[PDB]
């Protein structure tokens, strides 16, 4: 398309800007003649002209218009302004536009209003307003719902769908008189019946704060809630279905939501300024959550939690999850990004600070050290890459949906958090927490960059006085403007550390340049024979300090508790001292560097910076370690060696190695909990026992073999009394299904299909992809794909769960090839992002075979195009291409590694 | 290559022709310093010029020579003629020649001779003069020993290698004075001691009678040797390695060799004229066996026999390949093919004629029946493409060695057989063997083509006067010039019966066209309710005969045993009360048209002639069918659905109905086996017990997967005492792998490393494809390929074996796709044939991804060529593009139906 016109352009004109809008929908929860669900609105939007123009853009997608006055809208005066007669409209499908073409110009600083009266489809697509539905006994309930984020709005109302188009919205839905309508704000007076038709209730909603159009909710339904006042005075509702309140699985989040809401009230000094906060909870939902101003939906595995089935994880993974959504009132609602390439302000933030109020609600769980595997260890692989990205994009590279949707990442979120437990680190929180409080200050209603943040932080550094060696922006800026990280190699015997940016394939071309040139300024934390040293700053390639020189039996180790994003490797005298240390006594070493250890081995190993046997060496220490995250971080880098080897001679000998390795622990447990009766007291063990019998499962350990088929049969015979803790379901139905067949998977199946649990169908949906069977998993996978048999939120998490199974490999490979154009229609764009699955289908990729069918691929559908998964398929190329190399340069040494030491 | 040059086409001139020939070999059973095994050689051609020329083209492959005056060979004249001096000669490699480019012409009906000095790689590549290796406790014992079959003589010395080319070898063998020299005549005078090195011996041989270069054979070996002079005179001895004769494994070899010997030289009138007919048993053989004059040669597989640890199937292979090379003294060696596009009068001939000498040494074990199963059902599946091809293929479309060796085929083999129980069945054996004496008497020592046989068969139609419709050679043209059989479809209703061209595929192109419209002249045996009827001959296309009409209750049957070459269709109500003959009493049809119901209904169905539905309710009755050959023909063409749907929802009903319909008759064995510690006293019966057992463990029966697996651990708790019974081995092998895990797959490659019988490692070697682990198939891939531990002769049986698992589908087609060039080199030519691993690895193709890989795998290595796999590649599209639509139209009914029916 023509490139001239602004119409043709991603980007909205800056020659208008509204002021507030007025919305009335009216969803039909009954199909129609032609079958359809459909909703009606009128709109009215209020702007400022700032540039004269006699065209008016604003977003449209998927609305049909009503003709009034002889056009799609109309065009009124405001405060004398005397506007041109409308020529014509046109929809604009590609940049998603309405484009109001006038007879004459507006004029500057004068303004407007449009009037529009439109349609849309209520569509099970997950995406702007749609539908959701479920079962109450034979009763087909259908809920009218929204999810904007992140330019969806527009598929609503017309409007400037950009979060710097901050506006005030007075809200009006029209909905079955027995259903209650909700909205962002409270209802304004009382609902009064339709005019037209006494069977509906009209309710207006009071007028929002000035706020972003992606943070807009409207929901009819006929769902119950439970309320409770938080201590700031502000209203909490946990809505539901009836059934799901009645049942109580509402009360936990009750529980932790408004002493959430209120502990960052306190932390960040800045009070939630609105009357209310709902979170309400989906039945058809696209992500975990939406942090919408007033009205957080919810998946329903997110919010919902039943004390008698659910798993301790999934306790943890509600009230981390409400902790990220109201986190983003701060960071992201009140203070929201100017645009998506500085999406980490807004999911950085709350990825990070979600620790901080799950941490208040749940003091005992020891949360904030999960960072490290969740946050800094999940993103330190992708960032590894030359087809990484920065934290903050340049704002012109970012301009589709698909480029936007495609920022919601392991960069935005996990390396964003990363960075600001680094700075929290190197500031202390009490002065970061400051600069946090002038920045939401400064900022409220109005829209950052990462500038205005540094900014910020830097009058808090200047107010106590603290010295760093330059600016908090000149620090921060190597952090955020260019990808990747460094390793941080020391030599112990000088006392010298040098950096360079850390590649996991030497050989890939970094083409993205860096005014940085790949040097960070880094802050430096040590321990010397577990006594922590004083602090260092690394501002340069390489340096010099006795910090970092020992004698004699000393070892040293770097980055203490791994606050710093960043990787370490030594000389191989000083490996050799911490692989004695393990051996001596291991808990001498914090656990989390135990951790870093192990994952930090693994991955230079994969660079081709230190020997593979020194990081299988660092694992040997394990068959004695009884905390989780040693233990994690060993599973999560040797996933990798799974990856590479699970169809190769290596694998036996690493199923023995880890057989070995996790058989004490395995019986550790068996002991502790009086067999199987009990489960630890403290979270993490509780974690370290699923991963001992996961593990031990996996690689054909008899005792757990013959526990988890004993109580998936016990289970069988006695369908309605369960015997098996939540804790221990996932991995005992897992492995039940792959020792089993045909029964087992059809008795999971049916389970499945019956749940009232969504935390219980979670499980056995995952479960049965442990099939071994070719032809369960092929079955299996054409269930994905039905929408009456798993929910189309769920299908490319299923799909993910087959090809993540070796035998799943070839068939969802194959058919992703195969079905690339309807895939890539249903699942791909929208609310959904194709992103996961290219990342989970090319992982195991280590052939000149499979690159030539990845190369093929992309060629083949290169017109399609891969919309939000384009970043994914240029990471899998990279990866493939390393994967290839490492295989020959490897497969050797570790046949006889684990060979050797497995016995 | 420039087309015009003699030298550069593939056919010999017909201007020189052969009389005798002198060859001294001298193989080196040690390496030179080069690490090389080598032979060396001299020879002396006498020939005669029947046309005037300047060139003497022939044969040479792999030979180096040594210059003498002057030149690469010697010309000299016989008889007074006066050869022309040599110019020069060349070596043309494609072409595989020697040219002597002469300075005049040689003189029309003038006699030459010709010397040459050569020497070649004594190559471990099983082809020409070759060596083969096996182990004598840690001795190293290295035997030269030859095949020359089909194009190969040429690689040992230089000849007119064309079967048509007939002449007398006066062979020498010179050898280390301790090992044996054998060849196809007996020693000329004592064996004398070489002059420069008494180490060595010299041994010439009688001179042979006049033959094809394809049958020499020059063994030198260590071996041992049991010996009887046979009825008629003739010494036969049975030679392998000592430790095998010593054991006494030659016994049952030297029981039938002379009997059946004997045998055919009383049934086709016609004397065996060697002196002696040696059987030797070779380590390193490409092939069952081949037919050479007075040495016929055989994998040990195939000669030898342990009584306590052979099968009796393993029995059953011993005497019918000794019968099919016996076979061939007459049909092959005393006869010969004027060229290979008649191969079938050698190869046709020897798979019928085989079971006539096999059923006369084993009188009791009714082997002429399996020719129903062996032959007729073997072919008739690729016989049913378009890219089928006549018994008898144009002379001038088969030149290359490739397109020689790809003839050696189903079709010659097993449609040739067909056609000659056919013929036997119309004409009595009584009229067919009186023509076969006449054929052979008259064409002695000479070469003959399809028209010679018609001609005496036709002599003694004529004297014993037979009437026939038209002549032998009008009714025998039809089955042998085109490709492909009829179905005769009945209509009971009227009488009537029409023939059409079966065709698997409605939609396949023929483009082979036929002077004879693919039409046949028929022979059409019948029974009405289980009585035979009068015969009848179907010269046309349709007929009417009341012979094929029915009333009332009664059924009719066509083709009584299978003697014709041809399927069966009837109208649904014939079908319905055949069906009801099934239910009420399935011993009133007799047995083998209780196999015929089965495997020309399933065909039928395919090709779109009859309802799935039909064929599969054709297979109800077998719940109560203890015979062999009805389950057999049922599982062979289940086979098919197998291939379709074990990677599909059909196959867990499909293994249900299955398991449902072998129950009873695992259940019958058990009992009537005394629980497995007895065998059945008759063959088809213990044939029956093994595939209720391999079927029932398949399929999921659980008294069938605790027996293999309950077997097979008190084995590996007793190893050197084995508890399984010869005849179930391969079965509890297989099913003890795939039930098992590493540690029964590493005890039986142990086993299998360690074996010292051919037959126990064969069935260990078959077993262990049978893992359901793909890191395990694609570590036994590897070992595949490793001479040291899987013998080159037996790589790609053990490749197809993988790919028939489910699970080593993927992973074999991606080798094959991946290392195609590689392959070819390796096992693709010379004595190797990559026909049935293309075969192998398609046959599962059913969808148009796998469509597309196959058309881009032809594609990409069009320039490396296929060799004598081409046609199985153009046969594997035409049955995928056949596949996908098939499944397309049957998937939901045969799901339904399997569903529906075992329950
Ligand atoms: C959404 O609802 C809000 C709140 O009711 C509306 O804001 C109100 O708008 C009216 C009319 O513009 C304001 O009164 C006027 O103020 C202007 C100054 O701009 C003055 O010149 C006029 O004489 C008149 O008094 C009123 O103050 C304002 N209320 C608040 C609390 O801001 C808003 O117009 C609605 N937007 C749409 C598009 O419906
Ligand atoms: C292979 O060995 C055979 C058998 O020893 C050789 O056949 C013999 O060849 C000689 C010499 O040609 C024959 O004698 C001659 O016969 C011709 C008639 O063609 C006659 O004109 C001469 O006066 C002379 O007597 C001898 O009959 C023949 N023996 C037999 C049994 O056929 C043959 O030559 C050898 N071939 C080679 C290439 O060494
Ligand atoms: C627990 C949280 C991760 C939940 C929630 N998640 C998100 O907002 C993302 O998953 C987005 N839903 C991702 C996205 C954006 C645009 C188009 C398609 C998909 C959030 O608050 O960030
Ligand atoms: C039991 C018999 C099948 C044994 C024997 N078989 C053969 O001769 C064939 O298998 C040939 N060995 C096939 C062949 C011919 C040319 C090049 C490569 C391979 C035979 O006698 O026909
Ligand atoms: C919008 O108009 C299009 C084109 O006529 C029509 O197909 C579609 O169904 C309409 N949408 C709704 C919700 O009525
Ligand atoms: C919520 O708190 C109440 C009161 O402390 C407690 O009894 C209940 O167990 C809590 N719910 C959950 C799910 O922890
Ligand atoms: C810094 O101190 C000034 C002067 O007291 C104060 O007004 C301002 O709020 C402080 N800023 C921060 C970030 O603490
Ligand atoms: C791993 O440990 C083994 C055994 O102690 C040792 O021989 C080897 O050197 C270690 N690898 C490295 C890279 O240090
Ligand atoms: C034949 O000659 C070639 C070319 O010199 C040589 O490489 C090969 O080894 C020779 N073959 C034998 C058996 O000596
Ligand atoms: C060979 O025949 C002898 C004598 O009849 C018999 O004892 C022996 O069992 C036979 N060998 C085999 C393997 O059948
Ligand atoms: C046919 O009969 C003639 C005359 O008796 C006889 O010479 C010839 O051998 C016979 N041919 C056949 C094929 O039986
Ligand atoms: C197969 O048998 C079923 C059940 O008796 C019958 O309904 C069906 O018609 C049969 N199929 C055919 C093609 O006759
Ligand atoms: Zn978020
Ligand atoms: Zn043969």
């Amino acid at each position: 398309p023509d490139q001239s016109k602004a119409w043709n352009r991603y980007r909205l004109p800056n020659t208008l800007k509204p002021d507030s809008y007025r919305v009335t929908l009216r969803p039909y929860l009954t199909p129609n003649d032609r079958g359809l669900y459909v909703f009606k609105g009128s709109s009215t939007v209020r702007f400022t002209c700032k540039e004269a123009t006699d065209v008016i853009i604003i977003h449209s997608k998927k609305l049909n218009y009503t003709l009034s006055q002889g056009h799609r809208v109309v065009l009124r005066g405001v405060g004398g302004s005397q506007p041109p007669d409308i020529d014509k409209t046109e929809l604009v499908e590609p940049t998603e536009y309405l484009v109001v073409h006038l007879k004459g110009s507006l004029v500057k600083d004068s303004q407007y209003e449009m009037d529009s009266e439109f349609e849309g489809e209520l569509a099970d697509d997950l995406a702007g307003f749609y539908r959701s539905e479920y079962m109450e006994g034979n009763v087909r309930k259908v809920v009218a719902t929204t999810q904007m984020q992140a330019a969806d709005a527009r598929k609503s109302f017309p409007c400037f769908d950009e979060p710097a188009m901050k506006a005030e919205f007075n809200i009006t839905l029209i909905h079955p008189k027995d259903l209650t309508a909700l909205s962002n704000m409270l209802p304004k007076g009382p609902s009064t019946p339709l005019p037209e038709d006494p069977n509906w209730n009209v309710t207006e909603f009071h007028t929002t704060p000035k706020m972003s159009t992606y943070l807009l909710a409207f929901i009819v339904s006929e769902f119950d809630y439970v309320e409770k006042q938080a201590s700031n005075g502000v209203l909490i509702r946990i809505w539901a279905r009836p059934s799901a309140i009645a049942a109580g699985h509402g009360d936990y989040a009750l529980n932790v939501t408004g002493p959430i809401l209120n502990f960052f009230a306190g932390h960040y000094d800045t009070p939630y300024p609105l009357p209310k906060s709902d979170q309400i909870g989906l039945p058809d939902f696209n992500a975990g959550a939406m942090e919408n101003w007033g009205l957080v939906t919810y998946r329903e595995n997110s919010l919902l939690f039943d004390p008698l089935s659910s798993s301790s994880s999934n306790k943890e993974r509600v009230v981390t999850v409400i902790a990220h959504e109201l986190a983003h009132q701060w960071f992201g609602n009140l203070v929201t990004i100017e645009w998506w390439n500085d999406l980490w302000l807004n999911e950085g933030f709350a990825s990070y600070v979600e620790y901080l109020g799950a941490d208040y609600a749940e003091p005992t769980w020891n949360l904030k050290d999960l960072m490290v595997l969740n946050d800094v260890y999940r993103v330190m692989a992708v960032d590894a890459l030359a087809s990484s990205h920065p934290l903050s994009t340049p704002a012109s590279e970012i301009n589709t949906p698909a480029q936007i949707s495609e920022l919601f990442d392991a960069i935005s979120y996990s390396k964003g958090a990363s960075v600001l437990r680094m700075l929290s680190s190197f500031l202390s929180e009490d002065v970061f927490k400051q600069g946090l409080a002038s920045y939401l200050h400064t900022f409220a209603y109005q829209n950052t960059i990462y500038l205005n943040l540094w900014d910020h932080l830097q009058e808090a550094v200047n107010n106590r006085s603290i010295q760093l060696p330059t600016t908090v922006r000149d620090i921060m800026n190597r952090w955020t403007l260019q990808m990747g990280f460094p390793v941080i190699t020391v030599d112990t015997s000088t006392g010298t550390l040098s950096q360079e940016h850390f590649l996991l394939d030497p050989d890939s071309n970094v083409t993205r340049p860096s005014e940085f040139n790949y040097v960070w300024i880094v802050p430096i934390t040590s321990i010397r024979d577990g006594r922590q040293q004083q602090d260092y700053w690394l501002i340069d390639v390489r340096a010099q300090n006795d910090l970092f020189s020992t004698s004699g039996n000393e070892w040293v180790l770097l980055n203490l508790n791994v606050t710093g994003y960043y990787r370490v490797n030594y000389d191989e005298e000083n490996w050799r001292k911490i692989q004695t240390q393990l051996q001596r006594d291991h808990s001498a070493i914090p656990v989390i560097n135990r951790a870093q250890i192990i994952n930090d081995a693994f991955n230079l190993a994969s660079a081709h910076k230190v020997p593979v046997t020194l990081a299988l060496n660092n694992t040997l220490f394990l068959i004695e370690e009884r905390q989780y995250m040693p233990w994690e971080a060993a599973l999560s880098s040797l996933s990798y060696f799974k990856l590479m080897f699970d169809r190769s001679e290596v694998y036996g000998p690493m199923k023995n190695y880890l057989k070995k390795q996790v058989t004490p622990l395995f019986i550790h447990f068996r002991n502790n909990t009086n067999n199987w009766r009990e489960i630890p007291e403290n979270l993490m063990d509780q974690y370290s026992e699923v991963n001992a019998i996961s593990t031990a499962c996996s690689n054909g350990v008899p005792e757990c073999e013959e526990m988890v088929s004993g109580l998936f049969k016990q289970w069988m015979e006695n369908p309605n009394n369960n015997p098996i803790h939540p804790n221990l379901r996932s991995t005992v139905y897992c492995n039940a299904i792959a020792q089993g067949g045909e029964e087992e998977w059809d008795f999971a199946w049916e389970q499945f299909r019956n749940a009232t649990l969504v935390n219980e169908a979670d499980k056995l949906r995952a479960a049965l992809a442990c099939s071994k069977e070719l032809w369960i998993l092929n079955r299996y996978l054409s269930y994905t794909l039905n929408p009456d048999l798993i929910r189309k939120q769920d299908a490319t998490s299923t799909i993910i769960s087959i090809t993540n199974n070796v035998i799943g490999q070839g068939l969802v490979w194959d058919f992703v090839q195969s079905n690339w154009k309807k895939l890539f229609n249903d699942y791909g764009g929208g609310s959904f992002s194709f992103s996961n699955l290219i990342q989970a289908v090319t992982r195991r990729f280590s052939t000149e075979y499979e690159l030539q069918q990845l190369e093929q691929f992309k060629k083949d559908n290169e017109e399609t195009g891969f919309g939000s998964g384009t970043r994914a398929l240029e990471q899998a190329l990279e990866k493939t291409k390393a994967n290839i190399k490492w295989v020959k340069e490897n497969k050797e040494v570790v046949l006889q590694w684990f060979t050797e030491n497995s016995k």
